[PDB]
């Protein structure tokens, strides 16, 4: 009834699995038998999916009042992250919070973070056991994901939260990561051992950065723009009341968690695909020479800017890797569809997945190929020509008319874009000096991504082979 539903085999587990293996190709299943709307139920409630870039417009500018992001995820996040913070509170307050950081992530930031990020990945390379030698292999993802650590956590947290991840922070973080297994989706509630731990690790986590915080203010003092140091400046809320450290603690353990979740991923799939493409790499070190000179001087947030193939493939990687490829929203009062006789009830979830215009035929040829090459067309970190609404912090752009938008779209679209990418190029552009890669003798292609987490990432453990140039 109302949307097509889909014929599947059992009750209340439904498609999950179906879903769970490979959305992407569920999507373009469903999408090839009822077209470019379906409604699929994984496990409980019933989730509506509108594919297209009016599927992605209609739910990613869905009006408030319609849809609700909160509902379907803070069960989820809340326990994480902390309260008061993000989905702990109404849209409005998210959007002062958001405000905040942004706030926060200005391009004088932004230029303090480069040289920051350049002395980890250097500092990793030179100290850490994984790239030790002129040549090797090494764990793809659990080097990448301790490099979007220590880069994260020295330019953004700060000093004390980057000295923290050498003791004791890096079992608190472990703990705490427990807490988002989609298991948690539906039971976050449960007294599971791993629950009991996310909230042990949760509280101690709180009480480390409010004593940082608290240190801070004995000193009264401040050096160089982290978020941290800028929260308890940028405190006051429209009301006029500061924001306390506990909200500063939860906010920075919510971007400590959702940077490191998405860079790690990300940064993981961009070395895989460059030890598939050994051309593309000697073309990004050749760029390199080419643009900052034989010299190869040091990299500033100038100079960045104009790597142009280093910046085309995080994009040609964010299109075919994006960790999230549902955005899932609560259906608040019932809404009607501009076109069709479909009408989406209050019982029912929507979810737009951006990733799959990012692969069709129709908006890119040859989608599956990964080709930085096909973005010669356009480039563009801030991106494009729809319309620009403000909804309490900056001016985005709401635009749809796009079929690639990996940090989404509306108002609660990415706010750490910006740090993203600059997080993303710099990490290559270091890799790319100091490094050549190869598949393991034997091995083509790259490996499946897991789904089965919140975010994606590469299935197994995966080995590249590593060349160090001089
Ligand atoms: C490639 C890396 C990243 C990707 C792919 C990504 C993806 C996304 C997506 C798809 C959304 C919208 C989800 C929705 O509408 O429900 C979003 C929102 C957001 N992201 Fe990211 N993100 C990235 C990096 C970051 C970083 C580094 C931070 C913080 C430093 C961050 C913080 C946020 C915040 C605060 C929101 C707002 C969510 C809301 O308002 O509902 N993200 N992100
Ligand atoms: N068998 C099986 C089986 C397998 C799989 C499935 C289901 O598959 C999936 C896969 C992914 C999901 C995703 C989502 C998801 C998570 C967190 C968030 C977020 F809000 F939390 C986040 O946007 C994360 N983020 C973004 N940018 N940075 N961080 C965020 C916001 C603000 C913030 F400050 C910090 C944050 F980190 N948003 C969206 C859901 C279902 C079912 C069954």
């Amino acid at each position: 009834k109302t949307p097509p539903v889909v014929f599947h085999w059992f009750p209340f587990i439904g498609s999950t699995i179906s879903y769970g293996i490979d959305p992407y190709k569920f999507f373009f299943d469903c999408r090839a038998k009822y077209g470019d709307i379906f409604t699929f139920i994984l496990l409980g409630k019933k989730t509506t999916v509108y594919l297209g870039t009016k599927g992605n417009d209609f739910i990613l500018n869905g009006k408030l009042r319609d849809v609700c992001a909160e509902e379907v995820y803070s069960p989820l996040t809340t326990p994480v992250f902390g309260r008061h913070v993000v989905y702990d509170c109404p849209n409005a307050k998210l959007m002062e919070q958001k405000k905040f950081v942004k706030y926060g992530l200005t391009s004088d930031a932004l230029r303090s973070y480069v040289p920051l990020i350049t002395d980890e990945v250097e500092s990793f390379v030179k100290n850490s056991p994984a790239f030790q030698g002129h040549k090797g292999v090494f764990d793809v993802c659990k080097t990448i994901a301790e490099i979007t650590i220590y880069t994260a956590s020295r330019s953004l947290q700060g000093k004390e939260v980057r000295s923290k991840f050498d003791s004791t922070f890096a079992e608190l973080y472990h703990n705490l990561d427990m807490g988002f297994a989609p298991i948690n989706f539906m039971l976050p509630w449960a007294p599971l051992p791993h629950n009991r731990k996310r909230d042990a690790a949760q509280r101690k986590l709180t009480e480390t950065y409010m004593e940082i915080i608290k240190a801070r203010r004995q000193a009264g003092s401040k050096k160089d723009s982290e978020d941290m140091v800028w929260n308890l400046m940028s405190c006051v809320y429209k009301n006029g009341t500061p924001v306390p450290d506990e909200e500063i603690a939860h906010m920075m353990i919510a971007l400590l968690m959702a940077g490191q979740h998405s860079s790690s991923s990300t940064a993981s799939w961009i070395v895989l695909r460059l030890a598939t493409r050994p051309d593309i790499m000697e073309e990004l070190y050749q760029e390199q020479i080419r643009v900052l000179g034989s010299d190869l001087p040091p990299l500033t947030y100038d100079n960045l800017q104009k790597l142009d193939l280093h910046a085309k493939v995080i994009k040609e990687t964010l299109r075919l890797h994006a960790p999230i490829h549902s955005i899932i929203r609560a259906v608040k009062n019932p809404m009607a569809v501009d076109g069709t006789s479909y009408v989406i009830p209050t019982s029912h979830n929507v979810l737009s997945s951006p990733g799959v215009t990012a692969r069709s035929e129709e908006h890119f040829p040859n989608p599956l190929e990964w080709n930085p090459h096909r973005w010669d067309e356009n480039i563009a970190a801030s991106a494009e020509d729809d319309e620009k609404v403000d909804y309490g912090y900056g001016l985005v752009s709401k635009g749809t008319n796009s079929p690639y938008l990996p940090f989404g779209a509306g108002r609660h679209r990415c706010i750490g874009e910006q740090f993203a990418y600059l997080q993303l190029g710099t990490i290559t552009a270091v890799l790319v000096r100091l490094f050549r890669f190869r598949n393991l003798p034997g091995v083509d292609g790259i490996p499946d991504t897991d789904y089965s987490s919140l975010f994606s990432k590469p299935l197994g453990r995966s080995f590249v082979e590593f060349e160090k140039r001089h």
